[PDB]
């Protein structure tokens, strides 16, 4: 599996995920600074306030 892991807007970067990894995440919450939207590989555990999304195909985390 292959992951964009690249941070909100800023140029498209990818991650090639370790072996059996399936998912690709992508997370997005609030702070004093702006809205932040992080990807990557896997699917973490859903946090109190972050909005989590995973999906289970090649770059789906866009």
């Amino acid at each position: 599996r292959i992951c964009f892991n690249h941070q909100s807007s800023q140029p498209q970067t990818t991650k090639t995920c370790s072996p059996g990894e399936s998912s690709c995440y992508h997370k997005q919450w609030s702070d004093f600074r702006g809205t932040i939207i992080e990807r990557g590989c896997g699917c973490p555990t859903v946090k109190p306030g972050i909005k989590l999304s995973c999906c289970e195909s090649e770059v789906c985390n866009n």
